[PDB]
């Protein structure tokens, strides 16, 4: 199929695009490069075995979206573009609602004008919020997300659900990713954000290669076993495989198809730090810090729905995620060329 | 004050602008004329006793909004612009989320650029959604809104609330209007949408002057006394006064200020029809149609908060609302000229 991958030079997107190209799909990447490096493109192409088209631009530019969709006869859209830092969103709400809500609205408006009716949305475990039972299950209601990032993702889910009710030929996947970590097994593609990483694992990896002095751990007084936050860590390669399976299986199947994509087990921040220390051979330096706004104490997935319906499940462990990120970072301590 | 009134040529806006101008404010009206007529402008000037400035344009045009804000040295913004039909929103969700959510986002992004920090938002009783506690009280939670229109308004409430947490010098009023009806007592300004009215009272009035054959009452099997929907009808002049009071009292008061603006009693569709037949002297032709998607059976306000805090409450009765609408419509059967 001919796939538009917004945010496709980013972390999840770059891994997804490799898998898409390996499966014979045609890939067009749209990215504004605010949180990724252009030089990942040829790495995607070498690992994927096929050339992806690149367009530098912004999902908020509806005119450009419409041009792309038409110029390439796109079949399906995988949407990764947006801003993703929970704590940052509390400080910069308008930027998150603009990139995430308006940006998705602009993209789906261009899709409706171009008659493209297959959408795979990068949602988040943060749409559940504080109320729902853990592990999270898709058949029980969401609650109140705890940050503008989380709220933005739930607002887009709702907008997309109401679009599909009005326009019932659409197929829309709401894929609630949990916490992807890890890197491609070659060690030549991994996470490389712009500036200081907001996510846990790339920060730890940059400490381990000597770029940053110490990890700050955001909270040690949570109601968790060791007092640090607990999350469901999923290897980015398993995540990317799930996304591709969803895209293929759900294209042209009308409805709103909701899946948790996670490993189904929780690990704490200190668990991740310990996993990485064993992979790299040295204790990763850290210090405790206050809780980050927008963080819940603990959550993890029930990913049985994706197992039953998509025949997908995780295959890699947290230790293997830490090993693959260390393999990447140690090979490329400054990330991609710039 | 120097007041920007988006949507100011519209129903509630035009009445509000007349009250603003009578209080000596400088008023700039911004409207795209999708649901109002430009020929209302001299009426607003005459009844207001003072000339407002008019700009034809769209709240989604951020650059234009910023220009108006700077040029006119705006102190506070009253935001009426948007789309407002519950049933239409179910059919046309994208247009609702764009005009309502992106439109408000573009406006408040302009205000951040121009350092304007006083906002009065037209919210709606539809944000309460399926909250079973009725009359609705501000200090009790919102439920799930039951249409894209209602969800759009609550999404904007949430965005504004997050903005004010990040930028705590903002003063933001979330004014949850109930169901405004009626017309200026002169009989020369009233409700005149483009096309076929979506709201109950302007449809009634256009049947009463012979422009429409029969009112469609949407549902006759609700769990109410007569089976028709129940709402809290508030005279538009009372609502205009309340908006003006809120603007004047809440300017430069940092915080998020939530008020229901309603009469605090419920009346059914048939109650309104009977009040109109009494006012016009002829029984209004009607029939029953199916329930309209998005509609709840019954709701009305607790408007005690506005009484205690803003010293505002309703003064006009349902019969006066119907008499004033008939006065307008019988004087001006075709509304304002095109
Ligand atoms: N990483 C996670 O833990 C995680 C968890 C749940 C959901 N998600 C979601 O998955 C998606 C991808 O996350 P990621 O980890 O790959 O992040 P990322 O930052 O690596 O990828 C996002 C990409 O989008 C680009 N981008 C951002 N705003 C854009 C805009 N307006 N127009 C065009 N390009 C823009 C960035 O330059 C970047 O390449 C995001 O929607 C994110 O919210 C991520
Ligand atoms: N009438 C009600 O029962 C009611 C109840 C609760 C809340 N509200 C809210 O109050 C506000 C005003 O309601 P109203 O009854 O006066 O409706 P209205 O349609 O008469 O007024 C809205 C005005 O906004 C203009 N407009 C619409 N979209 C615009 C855009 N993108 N940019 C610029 N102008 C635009 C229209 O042309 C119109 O003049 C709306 O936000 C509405 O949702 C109305
Ligand atoms: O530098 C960091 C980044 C993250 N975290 C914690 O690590 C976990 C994962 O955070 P991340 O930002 O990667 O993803 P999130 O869970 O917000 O999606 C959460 O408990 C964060 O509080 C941390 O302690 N230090
Ligand atoms: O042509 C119409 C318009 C509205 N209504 C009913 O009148 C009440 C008020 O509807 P309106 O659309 O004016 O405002 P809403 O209550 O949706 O804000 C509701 O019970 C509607 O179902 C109706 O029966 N016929």
């Amino acid at each position: 199929m001919r796939v538009l991958v917004t945010g496709g030079s980013g972390y999840i997107g770059s891994h997804t695009c490799v898998q898409l190209l390996q499966n014979g799909h045609d890939v067009i990447i749209l990215d504004n490069l605010c949180n990724s490096k252009r030089s990942v493109l040829p790495v995607i192409e070498r690992l994927g075995g096929k050339h992806p088209t690149f367009v530098e631009g912004d999902i908020r530019n509806e005119a450009l979206m419409t041009e792309i969709l038409h110029d390439h006869a796109i079949d399906t859209v995988i949407h990764f573009a947006g801003l993703k830092a929970v704590g940052e969103s509390v400080q910069k709400p308008l930027e998150y609602y603009d990139n995430n809500v308006n940006g998705t609205l602009r993209l789906i408006s261009a899709m409706r004008a171009a008659n493209v009716k297959n959408f795979i949305f990068s949602s988040s475990a943060t749409v559940y919020g504080d109320q729902p039972k853990i592990p999270y299950v898709e058949s029980f209601p969401t609650g109140t997300p705890q940050s503008p990032y989380g709220k933005s993702k739930l607002m887009v889910e709702q907008i997309l659900t109401d679009l599909q009710k009005a326009q019932p030929d659409w197929s829309i996947a709401l894929l609630r990713y949990f916490n992807p970590v890890g890197a491609h097994p070659s060690g030549d593609m991994g996470e490389d954000p712009q500036g200081i990483p907001n996510n846990l694992m790339p920060y730890i990896a940059q400490v381990a290669v000597g770029r940053r002095d110490s990890l700050a751990i955001f909270g040690n007084d949570y109601p968790t076993e060791d007092g640090t936050g607990v999350r469901d860590y999923i290897h980015v390669m398993d995540l990317a495989d799930g996304i591709v399976v969803a895209m293929e299986k759900l294209a042209n199947k009308p409805g709103v198809h909701i899946y948790n994509l996670g490993a189904g087990v929780g690990n704490s921040v200190l668990d991740v730090v310990n996993a990485f220390s064993k992979a790299c051979g040295k204790p990763v330096n850290y210090h405790f810090a206050p809780r980050r706004e927008g963080d819940l104490p603990a959550y993890w997935a029930d990913a049985s729905k994706a197992d039953r319906e998509l025949n997908w499940r995780v295959t890699r462990t947290l230790d293997e995620m830490a090993q693959d990120t260390w393999h990447w970072q140690s090979r490329h301590p400054q990330g991609y060329p710039d």
